[PDB]
DNA sequence: CTTGCAAATTTGCAAATGCAT
DNA sequence: GATGCATTTGCAAATTTGCAA
């Protein structure tokens, strides 16, 4: 993937909130989408999960 | 026209925890700033809009290392 | 799936250091 | 002493976290 884009952010907080939904989105495609083994894989809570999807906006396909 | 080169960040994708990867991005993000800015920190920490003062905290915590 | 709450983490703002001129 | 800076730090508020619902 070319993640090019992000460097181009201008400020920090974008960035981190851009890389952590394209970071959270790639896992929850090598994971068929089972939310409760990618907050596993990732070292998060699943309910801090669901929080991070709602927040980010990504679409559990 | 030409665009400045940029870094590879194929590899934080391949990062298991997510914990760890935001942790590497920042710090390569930082970086960057850096460079562009050739490590004007107080112009870095307005550019990016964080305070100075956690500016050098997170160069402290990522191990970042400057120029001069 | 969402929610509470308390702890843990981070932020901004100022103030206070150092550190040479 | 003083003056310019560039690092540090002391809180309190904001934020994110885990866990048990």
């Amino acid at each position: 993937r070319d993640l090019s884009y992000l460097l181009k952010i201008k400020e920090l907080k974008e960035a981190k909130k851009e890389f952590e939904k394209i970071f959270i989105e790639e896992k929850l495609r090598e994971y068929d989408y089972d939310l409760k083994r990618t907050a596993e894989e990732i070292g998060i809570d699943l309910s801090n999960l669901y929080r991070k999807i709602k927040s980010l906006n990504i679409r559990v396909k």
